[PDB]
């Protein structure tokens, strides 16, 4: 509350590190549903039902000019990557695997990282 604060944790390389955990994602052989965003004019029924589409280029552009304003953010990012392929793809198809693949991937390097 005022004047009562936990101690300070050190957040100094948090973008450095989410830059580097990006990296790891953007080159991995399942990233390829993820690496730009889904073509709208192409593909019915996207624009529609997917209210906030997200993509790894997307998440990029906002890490390197400033658009997280904390680690928390940048998950939630990432995140909604897989959420929507979840909602969009059937969990038996080459994308609906490739979408539980890279959010286990993440997760892990998340709570190693972080935790």
């Amino acid at each position: 509350s005022m004047s009562v604060k936990k101690p300070k944790r050190d957040d100094s390389k948090d973008l450095a590190l989410c830059s580097m955990i990006l990296t790891e994602m953007e080159t991995h052989e399942d990233a390829w549903p993820f690496l730009l965003p889904v073509n709208l004019k192409l593909v019915p029924g996207y624009k529609k039902v997917i209210k906030k589409p997200m993509d790894f280029s997307t998440i990029r552009e906002k890490l390197s000019s400033g658009q997280y304003p904390n680690l928390e953010t940048f998950a939630l990012d990432v995140r909604l990557v897989f959420d929507n392929c979840e909602t969009f793809n059937e969990d038996d198809s080459d994308i609906g695997r490739a979408g539980h693949n890279m959010r286990k991937y993440f997760e892990k390097k998340w709570t190693d990282t972080f935790k």
